[PDB]
């Protein structure tokens, strides 16, 4: 008169009706907000206007290191991301948290009275998004001959509630980091297609920008570059020379036009040599 | 070559002070945890078990919800974690409310809340796994499909407790009979199918359970109770949390009422002898 459940059948149902094993994998991570800073136009970011994030964003990162690398004035630290709320971050990836030394910030208490830390990161990835603008001009514009495109990573805001402050952070890059040209105005002797397009990326920021602006230490790991120093040639104000925080060496800019040499990608960009004169 | 005073503009825009506004995020993030099967497409074959990687996901409230022994709200699921939740999807939260906790205190020493939620959300499976057999062998003039929503286990530290979540079903929620046996009066077809489901329940596992409390928004169903028919106390009488009364097996048997899908599932009458 019927067709019952089975000994399997009975056997699941009644488990449900007992305890059941669960084991919580035990909670690692630090909770944070990110900011952004957006584009009106991602598509066209040459194009595009930048304007920061304003409803902050969820996410989780795992301080895996103690290790602060650098010696100017800031120090880089690996972080994970075990997750970031609609993956603005990479989960399961490093990271590179920055912040600046007490010294820096004390300094520039003397104009940024209030949220100093804040603001210095505010503008140092502001500097990067207008290297991002420029390389986007650049690789848009270049000769399909050239082979390589520098690209500057994406860099967010980032606030630490346990930490108590603001980061900024951008993707860790692994492999030998290295420097191309600095904020001496000095540059290194190209031994390959790579770098001769980095060394020449620079000049050709001057050209561009009709001399207003020189994009000088570029570094990173291969094409990928990080925290270069955004110049604005002509201004003499004591820290409105360079978009972020950076010490300038002796006339940058002059011993830049003084020292670069230009290379193969330089002519294949038809750029005119740094020596000429300025009105002549 | 061309360089603009648009592009011009955006690039000084960058080297001066642009607005910034630090406004803390929207909700809040919670963790999923989820109560696994070995054998999905064969739910009434599969072992269930507890997933042990707890996922993110991000929810927002929107409202609300009381019935007997819960709390419940509903809100917005804006991303989650492999998908755990779905993104863009609505869903209820629900807690259970002081007496129930101080009904279980003795029962459950520490983590009384997790274990309720563990055996809330085990109850339910159980229910789901008799109806994933009955739409198996019920006969095919038989059209509808009566179903139970998945439950996943939800830990929120805003809060500081567990919850059970589950997909917000949209639609006139109703119940169809209640843990004391009382029945509504089916008015079309798919109230004759849910009424006769608690009757196969009880048929199928040879009078050893019941599922009562069916309630939903047309076929699909959530916060049944799963009444182990055979226990002569309440304390061991149902799966998880759940109002019942001593009475409620013989009162079921006493009250009920078969329809024609009763008489189509070839159901014996519930007021017959068990020796016989
Ligand atoms: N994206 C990255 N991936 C891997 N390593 C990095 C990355 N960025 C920076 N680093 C390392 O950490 C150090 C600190 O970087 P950074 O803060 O940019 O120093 P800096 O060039 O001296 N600038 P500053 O702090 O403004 O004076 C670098 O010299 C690298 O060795
Ligand atoms: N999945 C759902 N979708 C839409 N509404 C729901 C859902 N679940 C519950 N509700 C509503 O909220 C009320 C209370 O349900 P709930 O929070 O699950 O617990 P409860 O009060 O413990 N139920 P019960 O055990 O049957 O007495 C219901 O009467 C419904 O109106
Ligand atoms: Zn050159
Ligand atoms: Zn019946």
């Amino acid at each position: 008169t019927n067709y019952y459940y089975s000994a399997v059948e009975r056997n699941n149902l009644m488990r449900l009706s007992q305890s059941i094993p669960f084991v919580p994998v035990p909670p690692r991570g630090e909770p944070v907000t990110v900011y952004r800073l957006e584009e009106s136009s991602p598509s066209i970011l040459n194009n595009s206007m930048s304007s920061w994030s304003q409803l902050g964003l969820c996410a989780k990162i795992e301080f895996l290191s103690k290790e602060e690398m650098g010696g100017g004035l800031r120090r880089a630290v690996k972080v994970l991301c075990t997750w970031s709320e609609h993956d603005i971050l990479k989960s399961g990836h490093l990271y590179i948290i920055k912040s600046f030394l007490p010294e820096v910030i004390n300094t520039w208490s003397s104009i940024y009275k209030e949220d100093t830390v804040l603001h210095l990161c505010l503008r140092e990835i502001q500097q990067q998004r207008a290297a991002q603008k420029l390389t986007f001009a650049f690789n848009q514009m270049k000769p399909k001959s050239i082979p390589y495109s520098p690209r500057f990573l994406e860099v967010f805001l980032l606030y630490c509630h346990s930490a108590g402050q603001w980061f900024a952070v951008e993707e860790c890059m692994t492999g030998e980091f290295r420097k191309y040209n600095n904020n001496n105005g000095d540059e290194i002797i190209p031994t390959n297609t790579l770098e001769e397009i980095m060394l020449a990326f620079s000049h050709w920021t001057y050209e561009y920008t009709r001399g207003e602006l020189l994009v000088l230490d570029l570094q990173g790991v291969g094409e990928n570059l990080t925290d270069p120093s955004v110049i604005k040639a002509e201004e003499k104000r004591s820290c409105d020379m360079v978009f972020g925080p950076a010490n300038l060496g002796e006339d940058a800019i002059k011993n830049f036009r003084a020292k670069h040499h230009c290379n193969s990608c330089c002519r294949k960009l038809k750029l005119p040599d740094l020596k000429r004169n300025d009105y002549t």
